[PDB]
């Protein structure tokens, strides 16, 4: 999918997690977020269109998604342990990282 669609997937599923009734629901949402993060990582954002694909900016952009995936994986651990509230709180730790990338590259 294109970058905009993957961002909608991230945004929608964070809301799903916030509204979830059990940890399996959180797990399913996080799983979709993981996949959308890795698909987004393949994209070139508009603001870097005129930069080298090997530029430090593009590596930073890509690495931002690695870190999002790292957080998703830690929250998945909690979700798979049935810890719905902890897993929800861990998913909220994503938000600053959404914001930081947006500040740089949106
Ligand atoms: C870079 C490492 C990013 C991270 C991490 C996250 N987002 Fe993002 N997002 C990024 C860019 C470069 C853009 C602009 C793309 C463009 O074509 O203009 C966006 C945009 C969004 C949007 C808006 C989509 C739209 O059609 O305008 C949303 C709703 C969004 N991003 C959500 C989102 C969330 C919830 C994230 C953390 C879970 C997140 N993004 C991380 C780059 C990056
Ligand atoms: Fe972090």
């Amino acid at each position: 999918a294109d970058l905009e669609d993957n961002m909608e997937t991230l945004n929608d599923n964070l809301k799903v997690i916030e509204k979830a009734d059990n940890a399996a629901q959180v797990k399913d949402a996080l799983t979709k977020m993981r996949a959308a993060a890795l698909d987004a990582q393949k994209a070139t954002p508009p603001k870097l269109e005129d930069k080298s694909p090997d530029s430090p900016e593009m590596w930073d952009f890509r690495h931002g998604f690695d870190h999002l995936v790292y957080h998703i994986d830690d929250a998945l651990k909690l979700a798979n342990e049935g810890k719905v509230k902890e897993a929800q709180a861990a998913a909220e730790q994503l938000k600053c990282h959404c914001n930081a990338c947006h500040q740089k590259y949106r």
